[PDB]
């Protein structure tokens, strides 16, 4: 029967790359990928290039219908480029590779002829401070929708897409596990803004940032493989991030493989799995494009929304 | 601060009419309006004409971005006109005038040069049969989201927008208060499809018809005035619809003004008000355009979504 989606295997999807030129070195790609991730230039060629093409086709088009409303409203046509910013949402579970996906994507789009100003903002900066989470009793629901200042977030994206010259976002420290006092990420009328986070695709009784997305990605994989990736990476960090004496999780650095597995498995089932099942996965149906990864992190399937 | 919306008063909105020609007689308009409604040609000139213009500007534009995805996919350009159907959602409370709004709109759009095939479908046809509602114990939640076969509904709209040649919808009898056995409304690849219903703008954990709307209307008024309109019309029907011996509500025809008011007030607070507050109003933020009516049914304010 009819469907709003059209599935692709990697063979079918890579052919849609066309002439899209690869503007990324092997060394540039590594400073973009996170611990555990297996993304290489082949994947950036057979997957991210078609995606970048599809995106560029729609930036021009998306611009046409904001112009229709401008024409209808008896309005000018504000400086070119200073068209309406194209907002892209990248969602998915913790440890699924979505932040790398978002970084790679910002890289590819920034290297487009025109030379678009492409900004990337993670929702981390929009988490409530630990003190405020403690107050609302949310220190163990960090990542759940309620642990974010969604008002501020919505104001931020609304501000950018409405044409503001500059919008500020708080900044989150992973080293300190908390929001950084005084820190701000300033976004200045970018041509494209990618917003990456766990629940960005969420919907509700009020207008949310998902309602401002012109395009969205949902990096998917089966729950069991993601837990494995999460646990694996938790263990690997004992010698990277947790090794830092200043790390809020420095006590984990000394855990044994077995002790670390138990700890990582517990956080997964008490925080990350529940959030994935209750809040993140239910948003997957609305994503313009879903990137399905196999147990080895390899993106071998895609689901696109034609309707 | 920045906003996704831009408010208008009738003076500001009527000026956006431009050259839009009025193709509707006074007599045509009456066979389109419901009991109690006060819509006249002036309102169709100062309100529905700008709306029809704005809509036409976007049908062309909306077409551009379905073409981008076609271009990207290495596809042809299917027969012209046989472009992708433009889906319009019209929501709002029972008795707010939304069905008239939808009928007037279908009329105005059908009379556009090209001569678009403009179909209108009410979600009534998608209510579960009384027998099935009795089974799920829903005979008094008729109108609530759960009293509708949303799967079938979604399949219907998906079918039409995906390019099907014909799609069928069940038919609801207001005379008999139930779905009509064997009846079907056949929709054949229209250029525009207007879907009118209480919860059409609803959102959820699955892709819904609201996600297929290219444009949506939400006819609004303050809850107190709508109850008044509902009650008033309930009383007026004693001599129109309830007067019919075959009417499922023929017992109401003999009620006294006071008896009828008590009955109408009870249905309003036990079914229609709760549904309006819990399910319909929460969808209002997402409507492309909101038509705000004053206590006298007069549309004197509009809220448009620019973002
Ligand atoms: C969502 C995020 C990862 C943001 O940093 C948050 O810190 C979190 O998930 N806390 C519980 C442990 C997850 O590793
Ligand atoms: C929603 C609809 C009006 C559809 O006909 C439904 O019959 C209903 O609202 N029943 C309760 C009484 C409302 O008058
Ligand atoms: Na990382
Ligand atoms: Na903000
Ligand atoms: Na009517
Ligand atoms: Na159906």
């Amino acid at each position: 029967e009819p469907s709003p989606y059209v599935e692709f295997d990697r063979r079918q999807w890579r052919a849609l790359r066309m002439s899209t030129p690869l503007a990324l070195t092997e060394e540039e790609l590594v400073g973009l990928r996170g611990l555990g991730e297996q993304i290489d230039l082949l994947e950036v060629e057979e997957v991210y290039l078609p995606l970048a093409r599809l995106i560029h086709l729609q930036v021009a088009a998306r611009q046409r219908l904001f112009a229709a409303t401008a024409e209808f409203l008896g309005e000018p046509q504000q400086n070119p480029d200073r068209p309406v910013p194209f907002i892209i949402g990248v969602a998915g579970s913790v440890a699924v590779g979505k932040s790398t996906t978002a970084r790679v994507l910002q890289a590819l789009l920034a290297r487009w002829d025109h030379h678009p100003r492409v900004d990337l903002v993670t929702t981390d900066g929009f988490l409530y401070p630990n003190a405020e989470l403690q107050r609302r009793n949310l220190m163990h629901r960090k990542g759940f929708p309620e642990s974010y200042n969604r008002r501020a977030l919505m104001r931020f994206v609304t501000s950018v897409k409405s044409g503001s010259d500059y919008a500020c976002a708080p900044v989150y420290s992973h080293l300190h596990y908390d929001i950084i006092p005084g820190a701000e990420q300033v976004v200045r009328h970018p041509d494209i803004l990618i917003l990456e986070g766990l629940n960005v695709l969420q919907t509700g009784p009020t207008l949310m940032v998902s309602d401002l997305f012109d395009f969205s990605l949902y990096v998917d994989a089966r729950i069991e493989d993601i837990e494995q990736w999460y646990v694996s990476r938790f263990l690997a960090m004992r010698t990277t991030a947790f090794a830092d004496p200043e790390s809020h999780f420095h006590h984990y650095a000394a855990f044994s493989d077995s002790q670390a597995v138990v700890a990582a498995r517990e956080i997964w089932r008490t925080i990350n799995r529940p959030n994935l099942v209750e809040n993140i996965l239910p948003t997957r149906p609305r994503a313009t494009l879903v990137l399905r990864k196999d147990a080895d992190h390899s993106i071998n399937r895609l689901r696109l929304r034609k309707l």
